[PDB]
């Protein structure tokens, strides 16, 4: 199910956007958008559509 995928990569994206929010370290915010980046990279794999916006459905 594309949708599964879905939820893994909008689960890091809202997470680096909180520790930011909270006005935490770089280490924590580049951390963290690290790893959406993973997520996102697997998406792209499929036909190039990586992170869409709108969070999922």
């Amino acid at each position: 199910d594309s949708l599964v995928l879905y939820n893994r990569v909008a689960v890091q994206g809202d997470v680096v956007r909180e520790l930011k929010a909270k006005k935490a370290p770089k280490e924590d915010v580049d951390a963290a958008v690290k790893q959406l980046l993973s997520l996102k990279a697997e998406y792209k794999e499929k036909t190039g559509q990586e992170y869409k916006p709108g969070n999922p459905p």
